[PDB]
């Protein structure tokens, strides 16, 4: 009953249906297998630095396009020949969709509804994907005309480095000019901002400044939408993603605790920005610092399971892994699970065989109980400028010291397996050489265990753990070591 | 005005008055000297695992002494030579003043009272100095006797693995009796449970059992001062100390939102342990989570200022640091500064001429107002089991890299001079090795800086910080450097 809102990116569909004519009836398809799901919203993303439909205010991603043309043409040219064929793949199958007088987001909202789904709009607030290419095909023409507005003018070691300012009014009209015309162009129940894309929006050091500018433009949103209310004749509701942690989110210049009081949202998602989803976030704080303000908390995946920042694995969460999160986060407090990049192809669970089944089974405890679940360590992929970063993995060892792993692991297991996993860095171990403990309790060496993807490429050593010493929410391993070792993975696995 | 708590420990005053016979005078004139200041509690502390004083319920200090005997005596000889003079100053003084009949806490309160000074008792919940020594002094024979009801059986690595567990009964119902006794022997104005000493008081894995098992206790201990309530006449006040970021303080079974909303406790002091007084805490964060509850929030400093956990420097606060720390909480939104380890000699400040000065100015941003502060990068001592730690410093920074660091240096800058002041570690950089910018503005080479103590003891470099780049609140300092330097240390010099 907590249920799945579901993250479907502005360039997904336009890709891989591309080549395609498509009809009206399969634009409507894509929305029916979500349907009789545990997903409760769909947060359709219509927008990059230009949008997929054919939008008054702001460049569509076909402005420059000569549809007849070569693919090596003005538009693409910036791009290796490969990559014009992807581009060009999203670019034409937005551009003919209008052609034939679809709008896809119009028909998306509609079909939502005949479907028993709540359908949203979720607008990227600050995208910049290959802002190292400043000719490249999916920048506005207001971002390649303006590069004064952007956040950092003395480097560029980031894509970030070239997201506009908040800061400006310029860029503040620019955003407000989008949203005015997605609240009148489509009839949607909520209008999601999210700031997680690309989660920097100020001058480095001017976020205290950012946080009342933010709170204000989110002020105005709700102000039109309140319009928008008597003129659609319903409630729309108004939401935001923001980072995983208090201090962070009002480091970013996101004071989501004012917006939450002020009545401005009703919903906020707490999510990373990309690199990993995080399987351990502070649901039960942001419960508290939210506590009487009607908002819906939503804890946010990401596709990528990583175990830390510099790892060269980019393999994604399996139906375990996600059922590990999902298992954790409500069991926290979550009021909502959130994918974003969980989509029907390409962008996508590695295996994508068990989508249907994720979709029918992450949204309650219920549904997920006495079922294979993996809880995975990973970390937070963003923190505020100059904010010391905390991160777990990789964890050296020395011989006869202890270090410590704290996994949330959520709702007490079920009669069944329980295994602390541990893969080591390097090239390795005897049966004795690691002690292990799980609150306390010495677990028995099982030996290698031959993990489903996601996966490290390294050895992984199983350690078999008494039932009762595991706890409902955050469960400790200790491990101490007789030769230096380097730990690059941690997890539990649960089997009942 | 927010105002000053000071925290006097259970062992300075008779350490330091070693070797005199106390008069009642003598006894009463300590509160003088805190008199007329911007000090409003005294937080008088009278145990670790032993009395001060001469409890019927717990062993005083004095448990096993030989007033006649030679230093080397059985309380005494597991002690080098040397140390038996001191601790048997602190057994020998706490044991004169009872046999003189002053009961030196009693008259504290009282002369407190004459001066307009709110008297509170200040309880260590699980102090283990020297807990290596099983034949110590300072530990209860209640301790020596019960090995069982110690956190961490299976090791020791740190003291807190031989704390008492609050996991159990007895260890619950032994430190109920030093609280039932406290509340009967002295008519304090509020009791303050000091959980941060040493802030570890369960098996590790078991510490979300331990935040309904110390909030029950919490209840117990408001349930009885309201009994004592009506037999003094007059409200008494319930206070902890708690580790600074909230997600530390639950997951070390500490939750002081639940204390608060019940209305348990009506004071809650944000503090480190004890490695280096902790410059940034998320104060603004904990009044969200308390608003409402009517709990004075007191942002805590410890004595020692370091800038990473391993540095070998152990140098005190100054008058300007204090000033530094004591601007930033209470712009922040600290009620109140709280002094630990700040006495009027042996544990205290470096310069101690300047002690007046200090415990008239800190309580106020508007005695702060106009005066040399320093705001010095440092660290949270205090994480939960196997929680991830973020520690600002060394950093490294590779030839063309960039590194930025936030300090909180709180109300912006009257007309004056500031520098950005760095310290790198390890063996020769020149005026262009280093590009500083604050808040993104270019800051000019000074050159060294001569630092008053606390200071490195490697080179320290100041920029010059154009007066108008900084802000309220966090100023940003990045840094690229043209060769590979590790910083040890990182301080704003405000000099109006």
């Amino acid at each position: 009953i907590p249920g799945i809102s579901l993250n479907e990116d502005n360039s997904h569909y336009f890709y891989t249906r591309a080549g395609r004519r498509l009809s009206a009836e399969e634009v409507d398809s894509w929305v029916d297998q979500y349907a009789g799901t545990q997903v409760k919203e769909l947060m359709l993303c219509p927008n990059c630095m230009r949008t997929s439909y054919a939008s008054q205010v702001w460049d569509p991603i076909w402005r420059g396009y000569d549809p007849a043309g070569p693919d090596d043409q003005p538009l693409l040219a910036s791009l290796p020949p490969e990559e014009r064929v992807a581009a060009r793949g999203w670019i034409h199958t937005a551009w003919q969709l209008h052609q034939d007088g679809i709008d896809i987001y119009a028909r998306w909202i509609r079909r939502c509804r005949q479907r028993g789904i709540s359908p949203w709009i979720s607008m990227r607030m600050n995208d910049v994907h290959y802002v190292n290419d400043e000719r490249c095909f999916l920048h506005s023409e207001f971002w390649r005309e303006n590069p004064q507005l952007r956040r950092v003018p003395y480097r560029f070691a980031e894509w970030t480095d070239r997201a506009f300012d908040y800061g400006r009014a310029e860029v503040r009209e620019h955003h407000l000019k989008l949203i005015r015309e997605l609240a009148a162009r489509y009839d949607f129940d909520g209008l999601e901002l999210d700031w997680m894309r690309f989660g920097f929006h100020f001058r480095p050091g001017y976020e205290a400044e950012g946080a009342e500018i933010l709170t204000a433009f989110t002020a105005e949103v709700r102000r039109l939408l309140d319009d928008w209310e008597k003129r659609r004749g319903h409630k729309i509701h108004l939401g935001a993603r923001i980072p995983s942690r208090p201090a962070t989110a009002l480091g970013l210049g996101m004071d989501a605790v004012t917006w939450a009081r002020r009545g401005l949202v009703d919903m906020l998602v707490i999510t990373p920005f990309w690199a990993s989803a995080e399987t351990d976030m502070p649901v039960e704080i942001w419960r508290q610092l939210l506590e009487g303000t009607g908002v819906t908390l939503a804890a946010g995946l990401e596709v990528l399971l990583r175990p830390y920042p510099d790892s060269p694995l980019f393999q994604t969460n399996s139906l375990e892994t996600v059922r590990g999160a999902a298992a954790s986060l409500l069991d926290r407090g979550a009021q909502r699970i959130y994918l974003f990049n969980y989509m029907d192809s390409q962008t996508a669970m590695e295996d994508l065989e068990n989508y249907p089944t994720l979709l029918r089974e992450i949204g309650s405890l219920e549904t997920l109980a006495g079922k294979p679940r993996r809880h995975v360590l990973t970390f937070a992929d963003t923190w505020a400028p100059g904010e010391p970063r905390a991160i777990p993995l990789p964890a050296t060892c020395r011989p006869g010291e202890w270090r410590a792993f704290r996994l949330h692991t959520g709702p007490k297991p079920e009669p069944g397996e329980v295994i602390a996993a541990l893969g080591i860095e390097g090239g390795a171990i005897g049966p004795e050489t690691l002690e292990v403990r799980v609150n306390g309790e010495l677990c028995a060496f099982l030996g290698l265990v031959d993990l489903s993807k996601p996966r490290p490429d390294f050895p992984v050593y199983g350690f078999s753990v008494p039932l009762a010493a595991m706890r409902r929410g955050y469960n400790l391993i200790e491990v101490t070591a007789r030769q230096e070792l380097r730990f690059g993975w941690a997890e539990f696995l649960i089997r009942p």
